[PDB]
């Protein structure tokens, strides 16, 4: 199996969901030592902004975005285990994660129009979910990344989704230790799984 | 009165959300003449992403996004209406308009920390979002926009926000057509109250 790990912190080697990121993959390698893992940094190689004149795909810049989305989907569909950490920043995602997210959501490709709705053409994946965030939002009214991430993934066909969460990590060293034991607990569960 | 209007579209001129705000300034400088109108277009002179060195605010870089979110907070704190366009794009708001959100969220300006929790500091506001979707989505677990909105802007102090949805507009002119009108009706009555 083929694994691919989204970076999207902006944190760099501070960042918590880049730290658990590198836990999975760590595990991974252990105690699934077949497989081939890609990393893709999203903050250290940046998605361009979709604007106006990217969408509109052509101009050198329109060329090279086309090209650039074609390799993005193309890892995808490549991928059998998909990890995205998802940082909370200012109640959304990541700019760095949803710049990826605009330029692998393209119609024909990753998702077909049909008489009975819109269906995802990334199909067979499984999705892991690193969810980081200062405060404590958790089946609550203020978690929106967490439906919108199952949302946007679904759209595109994937559809199997677990949430591994480090919350509350902004509320002293005891509760940013909890936040990291408990998720490194959950990822320990999927990796022996 | 003061208005200020926040166009986020990348799809200028052709935008529905963009024609509507264009509506309401029209509609306020007729009906609530005494008021000067701000409009800032944030695809036309787009913000910066909020990256590790931005954040991390000093680099001539840095000294730059200091002075423009310092610049868009005032702004932002000078007016009493405040309109958001806020058209929606694979699930999520535009990058064009979270990049402004980004700059404007900042501790000790837009919001302070206190006993009871974070409180917002930009108080005595009213917002309008007006809000278009290719789809329907409205009251459905595949709108988080809307109650990401609500709690953004919550968040920073901005507690009395009125929604305006244009929705269905892929759905044929018809379709098209009364996602407009309805839309101009609700600013109707947000403008003659
Ligand atoms: C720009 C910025 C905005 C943030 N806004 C939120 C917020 O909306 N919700 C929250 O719970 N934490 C917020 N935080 C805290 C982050 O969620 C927390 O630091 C988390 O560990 C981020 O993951 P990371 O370390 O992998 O980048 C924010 C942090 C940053 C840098
Ligand atoms: C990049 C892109 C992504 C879109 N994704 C969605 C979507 O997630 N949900 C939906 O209902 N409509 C989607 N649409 C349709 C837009 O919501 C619709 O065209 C709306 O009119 C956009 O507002 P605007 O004309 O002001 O830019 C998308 C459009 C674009 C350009």
């Amino acid at each position: 199996s083929k694994v691919l790990v989204l970076k999207s912190s902006i944190l760099a080697g501070y960042s918590q969901s880049n730290q658990l990121s590198d836990y999975f993959v760590e595990q991974w390698r252990e105690k699934h030592s077949a497989d081939e893992i890609t990393v893709r940094d999203l903050a250290a190689n940046p998605i361009p902004v979709l604007d106006g004149e990217l969408v509109g795909a052509l101009t050198p810049r329109q060329q090279e975005a086309l090209a650039l989305s074609d390799e993005l989907i193309a890892e995808l569909k490549a991928h059998d285990v998909i990890v995205i950490a998802a940082p909370m920043y200012n109640f959304n995602i990541s700019t760095q994660l949803k710049n990826y997210f605009d330029l692998v959501a393209r119609a024909g490709v990753t998702f077909r129009y049909t008489e009975n709705g819109p269906e995802g053409l990334v199909t067979g994946k499984k999705a892991i979910v690193i969810t980081s965030r200062g405060g404590i939002h958790k089946d609550g009214p203020t978690d929106l990344v967490t439906p919108y991430l199952s949302t946007f993934l679904g759209f595109i066909g994937i559809t199997d989704v677990k949430f591994v969460f480090a919350e509350g990590i902004a509320y002293g060293p005891e509760m940013a230790a909890k936040a990291q034991s408990d998720a490194k607990a959950a990822i320990d569960s999927i990796v022996s799984a």
